[PDB]
């Protein structure tokens, strides 16, 4: 399964080297996430450090803690047990969203959390490089 | 293991997406890719299909020789224009082998991304081989974001 998450990994990691428009990779790389890790009920919201730019949901309260103190939380059953995990999307400093999921597991969960907190972090840094052309584009 | 690769795909995933421009980028890449998978001798060319020319040329630390060459970089001459990864499991003339893959966007091979790896019987070449390429791909795809990106600012 190691393999799988090198994949996965490598596959969102070509979206976003490939495009500077979250809003239309956001729904590719759920796909991905809910094709190969298995996750479902994904959701992300961004919300610009003035107040929310971003948001997105899979198909088919605690967040609010992550956007207060920026650590993941993890409820491993909701009631084998269905986990919801909620990373926190951070750069520049600051939290600017959450990226949230469910798992169904068996299977090690702080592993998937590790995983669902790695794309939290390479989105967060996209977001950030797409506001920086858009800031060129104003200037001119 | 996989547990590196991962970790180095991560990170340098992570610089990739944080800014476009490539000389700044690829330093921080080649610097994970030696300290992480053992890679060294690192070098990146990316040319202009028209003239032939070198756009990008980064090579990372350790000695290189007084020409500036691979050893391995002469004797693969334009054999990456093909767009077929090229290795030379022994360069002798622990083994040190020799790794090519090939820089594609647009249809076309401009460029590759070579590295010397010293292996063993613990490890395979063949692994490090598929991971050199994705980075690669990447390199490939953020190459073709700056372009798109320097394109839109002329008009």
């Amino acid at each position: 399964d190691l393999k799988v998450e090198i994949e996965t990994l490598y596959e969102v990691s070509k979206i976003l080297s490939s495009s500077l428009n979250l809003e239309t990779t956001v729904p590719y790389i759920f796909r991905l996430l809910k094709k190969l890790m298995g996750f479902e009920r994904l959701t992300l919201t961004i919300y610009d450090p003035s107040t929310i730019v971003v948001r997105a949901t899979s198909s088919g309260g605690i967040t609010g803690k992550v956007w207060k103190h920026g650590v993941p939380i993890v409820i491993p059953d909701i009631s084998k047990k269905i986990a919801f995990i909620a990373v926190p999307i951070k750069s520049g400093g600051k939290v600017i969203g959450v990226l949230s999921a469910d798992k169904e597991i068996n299977d090690s969960l702080d592993e998937y959390t590790r995983f669902l907190s790695m794309i939290a972090t390479l989105i967060a840094n996209s977001f950030s490089l797409e506001r920086k052309v858009q800031a060129e584009r104003k200037s001119l």
